[PDB]
């Protein structure tokens, strides 16, 4: 069928450093892409790790294209936007609401973890919502393999974004890959919960942070977070990352298996 690998850009998702992200629709079908526009005048990685993503809350890849010196990425197209916009500032968003955007967080992080990929900068900027508000981990820019052959590589590169980054990261010259992107779910968790994030980052000389460790829990953002919640949520801002909460057992945790949500 002629015409049908024609795609007409008909609007801009976003605009990163790389460039930017536009929708795309199809000539032919009018099948709906993201496609991602990156002039190569560190890719070829994000591409490479791409190729390996097959999950439900993964935004799938579909392949690329180069013309000249630009890279385009053909992507799924989430038309629900970012998570961010779901979180009303200050209130956050209904509690089961938050539940099941945790869950489905969850299940795409455990599959990254399990096929040896960090995402490296989770945030509600980066987590999209399709139709149905199923989310979708997208943005593997700063991913990175931290697993492979069975060998656990210890990451060193500072990356990701401060509010959202663990406390390791800026304290240790090398650390595990896994507790960061828990650690950074936590922070999504509580934004989802309270609408403000708890610190401009994790830092002892940082207030906000110490008073956490301090445990002042009749302060924002945690004062707004029911307990349940707010128990989890102690569990996985812990500041040693070995002491930290697993995903594992973040599965067994109260609130987790707490029926709060109907049906679609
Ligand atoms: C109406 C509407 O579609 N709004 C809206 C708003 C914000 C982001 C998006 C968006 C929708 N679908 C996507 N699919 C992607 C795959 N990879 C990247 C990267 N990196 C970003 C997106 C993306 C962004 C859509």
């Amino acid at each position: 069928v002629p015409f049908v690998e024609d795609w007409d850009l008909v609007q801009t998702l976003g605009e990163g450093a790389y460039g930017e992200v536009q929708l795309a629709v199809n000539r032919v079908t009018e099948e709906a892409v993201a496609v991602k526009i990156v002039d190569m005048k560190n890719i070829k990685k994000e591409i490479c790790i791409n190729k390996m993503l097959n999950h439900e809350n993964v935004v799938k890849f579909y392949g690329h294209r180069r013309e000249g010196n630009i890279q385009y990425l053909f992507l799924e197209y989430c038309s629900g936007g970012e998570l961010f916009d779901r979180i009303e500032p200050d209130i956050g968003m209904p509690e089961p609401d938050a539940q099941r955007f945790f869950h489905q967080l969850m299940a795409g992080v455990v599959y990254l973890h399990g096929i040896g990929i960090t995402h490296r900068d989770i945030k509600p900027e980066n987590l999209l919502l399709d139709e149905r508000d199923n989310l979708k981990i997208s943005d593997f820019g700063l991913a990175t393999v931290f697993r492979y052959n069975n060998r656990e590589r210890l990451l060193n590169k500072m990356c990701g974004t401060l509010p959202y980054v663990a406390p390791e990261l800026l304290k240790r010259r090398e650390f595990h890959a896994e507790p960061v992107d828990v650690w950074s779910c936590g922070i999504v968790l509580t934004a989802m919960l309270a609408g403000e994030l708890p610190w401009d980052q994790p830092s002892d000389s940082c207030q906000e942070y110490s008073d956490w460790k301090e445990k002042k829990t009749y302060l924002n953002p945690w004062k707004k977070i029911d307990s349940a919640p707010l128990a989890l949520l102690h569990k996985i801002l812990v500041e040693n990352p070995s002491a930290r909460i697993t995903i594992p057992d973040i599965k067994k945790d109260r609130w987790y298996n707490k029926p709060l949500k109907k049906g679609a």
